[PDB]
């Protein structure tokens, strides 16, 4: 812990700077090695060095001073949900609003003053203005505008100069947890400390050891030396604790020379221990540095308060008083009220801006003196107040009179950062190598057999070859873009200080990936080149090798900007999903760039991929001779010929040719010349220079019902086995509650504060529990835990759902099924009226930002659990704390009121204010360790407490100390308490433990379907509220179905009418192909939805007894089907009819059935990808792991489709592969019912010609062969010098070659439902497995 420059900081600094100037070697009050040394001297001169630069008006110091400041802000006009259908509405409004006033006034007029060195403290209760005073102190104006009268000067410094020249000087900082977690903490510090040397002012050391010493010392004077490897962390990742971590952050910002600072929410979360140890380091910081500091806080501990300088109390927007810290009490005592006995200052300033919790002297209302009761009133007296006339002088006499580094070491610094980043998480970097290895090393199999031949059998494989390798360069890399966000925030802090370019961050984000790009494009590279057996020469080698990375580097650096644009991933997934497809269709091997229509070239014009992959195709056939396969003319009968009367089966053939010269094939198909072997390189590398410096500039730019049970409990024990086996955590506690009692339950950070209560409520998980908890005198039963309620500490509701369906959903799967919903909803009113919030009951739950604000939230998580009538107690955790002391007083008098009506409470509680005590009618104490101390009456005033612990040996109580605090100072649990005896056995020995026993023996004289609904009516309303939960998230719908309507029509229309040609069928097919690739950003987006309702089930729902598991997971199956199905259904429409297939349809006559049979299945895909998508979430704690699997079965399920190569050239081990995945048998039968029984039509290209034997017509020469083999067509038969042919006759021929079939569609739709079916099985079961205890 921390003493705030204790002798220790002096000794370590004393040591740290001997070592510096020994290692150095190559007046006595500043000198480390000699006597007299004062270490506060040496760190002030530290800091003027970093400070008074010869060359910068940096100034030394930083006051302020302000006087008629006033903020005002945007209307708040009314809103509404945003559902799915009122987004549109909405969007245009607002647009219109923004294309082409109406204000509120925040702050009133106020004036205040700062000097160097001093603290203040902004008081008041929240929504009061103190963070537009904070933000508007420090100049950062922005989302609203001080009024013209302001004025407003730092210390000779106008507002508008440090925004020009000093921002920096002024810091502001909403929070201070925002750090990058994988750091240690001397890796945070050190970086900004290299950042900021005065690179020109230091003499006989080295750069890098002078910040290494400065950084040693900032952790030494804020103590924390000990966390020098430790990693800063954040909540989910370990590290040091929440106290240290918001000290890392006043060390920071101490390294970067802030002079002026605020901090508006300070010491969220943060115990009373830890919060005076934090306003400690601030002030040892305005001592040593000389800068000067503003905080402000909730809950400010007396101690705390000593250390600050003045106080600024708001009201409603005014100003009540502003004044040196200590007069504040007396100014506020001789303005007419009076502080209790055991108020702290900081609660007593607050409160009295409270009506409910003052205090008026009566005194001077006797006499009739007018006693300000109104904050205008106030506001009033205080300007009449002399204090004022004496700050008003204090204000006018001060009224009235750019990187330090060069840009190379702000890249520098920051890519060694963004090193340190990588070793420290390596585990994420070598996932992603391991996984390319493996996709190499599989995807490469797949051809690893037909290729060995080389004839010309293998020129699609050729193709879709460098398809794949392309491509999986490519689109390597975008795994980097989790970290780009990642550290955003940071960056972001970072700008507002004058540290570094945001383009540095940027330039280092850029090469400090730039290892990981060029192990992956080796390691896969070679695998893939090796076993595919493309041409092993390595003069060509190298050039693909230079062309992946080439095309790795253009999409990162595309996709870098793209994710700069939006705020966060979730933005990206739909415009990145719809450039990839852009991107990866138009590549020239989906769609040759022969086949393209006229209105899309333009996007093969400017697609890098196109040009590189034609690069790749140029290098791969140019002036290479491939043998034939198998000519056209074939058969015994045809066993002599003469050398013009043969061609091959292939585009670029000539007759009487051995072989096909790749050349022409590549000429032919796609229309690549070899002279165009460079343009791909040349324009690959002006995309990565253009988009590097494109995301270069953006991101430099951008009534209730009563108990009637006497709950208690005798000789209760508890003992756990993971730290140690059978230790005791609660050794022999006791107690009782009694109806219409409010008791409460503190203890040390020791006992069992909470363990009591999970013991009690049944709701522990392990261990074992010895003795008896009884009810009316006998054992609880497998009924107890539904007539008991539980209101958890923190507040966790579906954020779409409004306070009345929240208390009416509960009251109908809770209660009873005997009472009608008649009777129910007059309860829900009971309770709405009972709790005061007949206001907002149907505003909407939404989180903490926008929506019901912390105290509504706590009171809304009581009302829950009332709206159950439950008749046993209702147990609370630690109601009060997070909750500042005004809205702590308020729940404490809603319990105290809800204890009045009938309603027995059992609450915990952690560090009351001595008002709050008086409240509680009893108390049950606990040492370290689960030993009983105290049990009985609280007293009027703490007195009946007091008595007992001062009667058996205890040290006496101040006449205003705090008892909660004094009594855990009395027993243990305090840091250094050093307790005067053992307290347990003294109540052991006790009157009060025998008066206890005695009455629970008279007590155990008093003694003279585990889910209410059934499955069915829960599965009901649960299903009900999942729909009004998928409505009313207009993003989640509205980017699935623009993302549909997108991608589907987009591919529909590329292929616009591709015919059926040879080369028209392949292309048809691999629309089919393109069809898929919508399953990842859709499940991608489905997942967070589950996520977030299991989230809330397995939390509060499971334990209580809410509704089984069975029907939350058929909620969820029975809700995401019918979305999917007219998803489905819009993808039918504009795909299915662009593309050309009805023609199809027309022509066999078959449009109805091949038309219904297509939106089947247009629908049964949609839904298998739902199915996929719950089954991949159905056993994984995150999102992101289950998207990481099913895009991985994904892929691995499109590979082996039998599209990319045919299941004849597939290696003999994966054929099962091919037989197991869904897509072949959807693409079999899609592509079946779209183009089967059909004529075709060979192109003018695609025909193969030769001369026919002398004296006979073609018919003749070729009739043979159209019998030897059944399939082919002649355009003419009388021609005698030349012929035409054309190997297919219909399309049912050429699919039986794809090996698919039309008279196998509804067997392929049957299995494909199959899949379905068993996807959800397989999920419900993964989920009972894994998560259902």
């Amino acid at each position: 812990n921390y003493n705030g420059f204790d002798e220790h900081t002096e000794a370590r600094i004393q040591k740290l700077a001997r070592t510096l100037t020994a290692q150095s070697m190559q007046d006595p009050k500043l000198d480390p090695n000699s006597e007299n040394f004062s270490s506060a001297a040496w760190v002030k001169n530290m800091a003027h060095l970093s400070a008074a630069d010869p060359d910068f008006y940096k100034p030394y110091s930083l006051g302020c001073a302000w006087k008629n400041l006033s903020a005002s802000g945007a209307s708040a006009d009314v809103a509404y949900q945003s559902t799915v259908v009122n987004i549109p509405y909405k969007i245009l409004k607002s647009g219109l609003r923004k294309f082409q006033t109406n204000t509120f006034q925040i702050l009133k007029p106020m004036d205040g003053c700062l000097n160097p060195g001093e603290l203040l403290v902004v008081l008041g209760r929240p929504g009061s203005g103190c963070t537009t005073l904070l933000k508007s102190i420090s100049s950062n104006t922005h989302g609203f505008d001080l009024g013209a009268d302001t004025k407003i000067s730092y210390s000779g410094y106008s507002g508008d100069d440090i925004k020009k020249h000093f921002r920096g000087e002024v810091v502001y900082n909403a929070e201070a947890d925002v750090h990058l977690p994988h750091l240690t903490v001397f890796e945070t510090l050190v970086t900004v400390a290299r950042l900021k040397t005065p690179q020109n002012r230091i003499k006989g050391v080295d750069r890098e050891s002078y910040a290494n010493h400065l950084a040693e010392v900032a952790m030494a004077t804020y103590g924390l030396s000990h966390t020098r490897n430790t990693k800063v962390g954040n909540d989910i990742v370990r590290g040091v604790s929440g106290g240290e971590r918001k000290r890392v952050s006043i060390a920071e910002v101490s390294i970067c020379g802030s002079k002026f600072q605020c901090w508006d929410n300070a010491t969220r979360g943060l115990d009373s221990a830890t919060a005076l140890e934090f306003i400690r380091a601030l002030k040892t910081q305005a001592d040593i540095s000389n800068t000067s500091a503003t905080v402000a806080i909730y809950q400010c501990s007396q101690d705390a308060y000593d250390l600050f300088n003045k106080v600024c109390v708001l009201d409603d927007g005014y100003q009540i008083y502003y004044g040196p810290a200590d007069k504040a009490k007396k100014y506020f005592e001789d303005m007419g009220y009076v502080c209790p006995s055991r108020q702290t200052t900081a609660d007593f300033l607050t409160s009295v801006t409270s009506p409910s919790e003052r205090t008026l002297n009566k005194d001077m209302l006797k006499k009739g003196i007018h006693i300000p009761q109104t904050p205008k009133e106030m506001n009033d007296y205080w300007v009449k107040s002399p204090n004022y006339k004496e700050l008003m002088k204090e204000v006018d006499q001060r009224l009235l009179n750019p990187y330090t580094v060069s840009y190379m070491m702000q890249v520098k610094y920051l890519l060694i950062r963004n090193m340190w980043r990588l070793r420290n998480n390596i585990g994420f970097t070598l996932f992603m190598i391991l996984g390319n290895c493996s996709m190499a090393l599989i995807l490469g199999s797949m051809f690893f057999k037909i290729m060995k031949k080389g004839d010309t059998s293998t020129f699609y494989f050729r193709g879709s070859a460098m398809f794949f390798a392309i491509l999986f360069n490519a689109f390597s890399s975008l795994l980097e873009i989790f970290s780009l966000y990642e550290a955003r925030p940071i960056t972001e802090k970072h700008r507002t200080y004058s540290l570094y370019h945001p383009s540095a961050d940027a330039f280092a984000s850029v090469l400090s990936e730039i290892p990981s790009k060029l192990i992956i494009a080796v390691c896969f590279n070679i695998i893939f080149y090796f076993l595919v057996d493309f041409r092993r020469n390595g003069g060509v080698f190298f050039f693909y090798l230079l062309i992946n990375i080439v095309a790795v580097f253009s999409m990162s650096h595309l996709f870098r900007c793209v994710g700069s644009l939006t705020k966060t991933l979730s933005e990206a997934m739909v415009p990145a999903s719809m450039l990839l497809l852009a991107l990866s269709m138009y590549t020239g091997f989906a769609i040759p760039k022969k086949k393209i229509l006229r209105w899309s070239k333009w996007i093969w014009y400017i697609n890098p991929l196109a040009y590189l992959f034609e690069s790749l195709l140029i290098n791969e056939f140019h002036g290479i001779k491939f043998p034939c396969a198998e000519y056209v003319p074939r058969g015994p009968a045809y066993a002599n010929i003469s050398s013009t009367e043969s061609v091959c089966t292939v585009v670029g053939a000539v007759p009487g040719q051995d072989y096909v010269l790749g050349d022409d094939f590549i000429r032919g198909t796609y229309q690549y010349y070899h002279k165009d072997k460079w343009r791909g390189f040349g324009i690959g590398m002006a995309y990565v220079v253009f988009f590097f410096f494109v995301y270069l500039f953006l991101c430099e730019y951008n009534g209730l019902s009563k108990s009637e049970a006497i709950f208690h409990w005798r000789n209760l024990c508890y003992e756990v086995q993971i730290k140690a086996e059978t230790r005791r955590i609660l050794n022999n506690v006791d107690g009782w509650v009694k109806p219409g009692t409010l008791t409460a339950l503190m203890g040390a950070s020791g006992a069992g504060k909470t363990t009591l209560l999970d013991c009690l409520a049944e709701r522990v998980t392990m261990g074992v529990i010895t003795g008896d908890i009884l009810v009316n005198g006998i054992p609880r039963d497998k009924s107890f835990p539904r007539s008991i309620g539980y209101c958890q500490q923190q507040d966790l509701h579906l954020k779409t759902a409004t306070v009345r369906e929240s208390l009416r959903f509960s009251a109908y799967l809770r209660q009873p099924a005997e009472v009608s919903i008649e009777e129910k909803n007059r309860y829900v009113e009971e309770v709405i009226k009972i709790l005061e919030m007949e206001k907002y009951a149907d505003a909407v739950v939404g989180v903490a930002g926008e929506g019901l604000n912390v105290e509504q939230r706590k009171r809304l998580t009581i009302g829950v659990e009332l709206t159950a009538k439950p008749k046993l107690l209702v147990f609370l955790d630690e109601p009060t704390s997070g909750l500042d002391s005004q809205t702590a007083w308020s729940i404490c008098q809603l319990m105290k009121k809800l204890a009045n009506h009938g309603q027995a409470i059992l609450c915990t509680i952690h560090q009351p204010s001595a008002i709050l005590m008086q409240e509680f009618d009893r108390l049950l104490f606990m040492q370290r360790g689960g030993k009983t101390v105290y049990f009985g009456d609280l007293g009027e005033g703490c007195k009946t407490m007091i008595d007992y612990f001062e009667s058996h040996g205890a040290h006496k109580c101040p006449a205003d100390a705090n008892p909660a605090e004094w009594m855990l100072e009395v027993v243990g649990a305090a840091p250094g308490s050093h307790a005067n005896q053992d307290y347990y056995e003294v109540w052991r020995n006790s009157e009060e433990y025998r008066a206890v026993q005695s009455e629970l023996d008279w007590m155990e004289r008093e003694l003279p379907h585990e889910f209410s609904q059934s499955i069915i009516y829960q599965t009901k309303l649960v299903s009900i509220r999942l729909f009004q939960q998928y409505w009313r998230s207009p993003d989640y719908l509205w980017s699935k179905f623009i993302l549909t309507i997108f991608n589907q029509l987009f591919i529909g229309f590329t292929f616009f009418k591709a015919g059926t040609s040879l080369q028209g069928l392949q292309n048809q097919m691999l629309a089919v192909f393109m069809f898929t690739v919508i399953f990842n950003p859709i499940l991608q987006q489905y997942l967070p939805s589950f996520v977030q309702q299991r989230d809330l089930y397995e939390a509060r729902e499971r334990p209580s007894r809410t509704f089984s598991w069975i029907s939350f997971i058929f909620a969820q199956i029975f809700v995401e089907v019918p979305w999917n199905i007219l998803a489905g259904t819009i993808a039918y429409f504009i795909y299915y009819y662009p593309i050309g297939f009805y023609s199809n349809a027309s022509a066999a006559g078959q449009l109805h059935e091949r038309g219904a049979l297509f939106w089947l299945f247009s629908c049964a895909f949609y839904v298998y990808v739902g199915s996929m998508g719950l089954l991949v979430i159905s056993f994984n704690q995150v999102a992101e792991s289950a998207a990481n699997l099913a895009s991985l079965l994904f892929t691995m399920s499109l590979s082996f489709c039998g599209v990319m190569t045919t299941p004849s050239a597939m290696p003999r081990f994966w054929i099962f592969m091919y037989r197991v995945s869904p897509l072949t048998y959807f693409i079999q039968a899609l592509l079946a019912v779209g183009v089967a029984n059909v004529d075709v039509k060979c192109a003018d290209y695609e025909l193969l010609e030769f001369t026919p034997p002398s004296g006979m017509t073609c018919g003749q020469y070729m009739e043979p062969y159209l019998q030897l083999a059944k399939t082919g067509y002649l355009t003419d038969e009388n021609a005698t010098d030349t012929c035409s042919f054309c190997q297919i006759s219909t399309t049912n021929d050429y699919l039986a070659n794809v090996n698919s079939f039309y008279s196998e569609r509804w067997r392929n739709y049957g299995i494909f439902i199959c899949y379905i079916a068993f996807n959800y099985i397989a999920g419900v079961f993964f989920y009972w497995l894994a998560r259902v205890p």
